[PDB]
């Protein structure tokens, strides 16, 4: 507490008055209370500095337990799926459905399961800085290797420098790097990342989503074709999965607030990925 | 009119899955914008996807 | 803001100290700070409290 005054009386007469909150008192017959120290805060009985709780996904909260369960269960099944493909080697379906560019495929789509990663834990400057190219050249790889399905590497190729070319650009100019925020709470510190370019954000999100859509448009243009078990259709259904997941990913980004919007992104990014290995694979 | 359901639960199931989060991080207004955007959405696709 | 002691130093002599926020003071001279209403709260300037 700290000293008061009672208007028209001696100094030697007081009036005991609570220290607010973010002040203490540590000392008898204190006449004002002390500003905690940076990162720390006054207890409920204001009379010392408890430490601010740091604030992050963690991977002893349920969600970050049940997140990392679908990605190795992700990871396990792309597996299990690419060794039954070698094994099986030399083989009509196996053959006929382009041995290398599926190899690449399961490959990328490893790549892109173990990019949702990065959203999970105590974001350091290095995650931060590798969280979204990581997914963005994966799943461009991906949507370029079931569009081409020698000249298809080549073809495949282009579209993978594109995304390389601008995501090394975005890391040169203005690169994120991780932020303590303290503003959503005065006695907790979120600790988050702060993409530095917006601009090369929304230009590799745009560029991913229009090679989808190219994707898509030539797949439902030839959805009739029963050549190779009919995977026209399927990669229609992929595409349709994708957009939906995103369009619905908007709304639920905008809308969370704190750290659990790191959860989202774990969420949309397996999903996407699901869809995409089941339908074609 | 397999593939009709089977896109309906899809979607459905995405939506709610996608919203968890916003619904166990979120006082305001922006709950029952959470609410009523996932019930537009589901029944609109049911709607599109049966009729 | 409020009066505030100076130890060892007659009544006459003070300091001013701003009012924190729910708390405010609306009067030249003051020893301590009010406490806002119920469902009111004290403005940036602490001088008086709106709903
Ligand atoms: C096309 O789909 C994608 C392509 C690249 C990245 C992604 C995901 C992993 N992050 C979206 C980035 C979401 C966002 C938007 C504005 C401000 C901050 C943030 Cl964080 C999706
Ligand atoms: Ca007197
Ligand atoms: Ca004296």
């Amino acid at each position: 507490t700290r000293k008061g005054i009672i208007e028209g009386e001696p100094t030697c007469c007081f009036e005991c008055v609570e220290c607010p909150d973010g002040e203490y008192s540590d000392e008898t017959d204190a006449s004002a209370c002390n500003k905690c120290p940076d990162d720390f805060w006054s207890n409920e009985n204001h009379t010392s500095c408890i430490a601010k709780e740091i604030e992050f996904l963690s991977w002893t909260e349920p969600f970050g337990i049940a997140l990392t369960l679908f990605a190795v269960l992700g990871i396990f099944l792309t597996a299990f799926v690419l060794g039954v493909f070698i094994k099986f080697r030399n083989t009509p379906i196996v053959k006929a459905t382009n041995r290398e560019l599926s190899y690449l495929l399961l490959f990328s789509l490893l790549c892109c399961f173990s990019s949702s990663l990065f959203f999970i834990g105590e974001p350091q400057d290095w995650t931060c800085r590798l969280r979204q190219p990581a997914f963005g050249i994966s799943f461009v790889l991906c949507i370029s290797c079931i569009l081409v399905k020698n000249l298809q590497f080549l073809l495949v190729f282009l579209c993978t420098f594109m995304q390389i070319v601008i995501c090394v650009i975005w890391l040169y100019t203005a690169p994120p790097s991780s932020y303590r925020n303290q503003e959503l709470e005065d006695e907790i510190i979120f600790i988050t990342c702060h993409e530095g370019s917006l601009m090369a954000l929304g230009f590799l999100i745009g560029y991913t989503c229009l090679l989808a859509a190219i994707c898509f448009f030539f797949a439902f243009k030839s959805r009739k074709l029963p050549e190779n078990f009919n995977e026209a259709k399927f990669i229609t259904f992929s595409m349709l999965i994708f957009f939906i997941v995103w369009i619905s990913f908007i709304p639920a980004y905008a809308s969370t607030y704190g750290k659990f919007v790191s959860a989202v992104e774990v969420i949309a990014i397996l999903a996407a990925s699901f869809g995409l290995l089941a339908c074609i694979f």
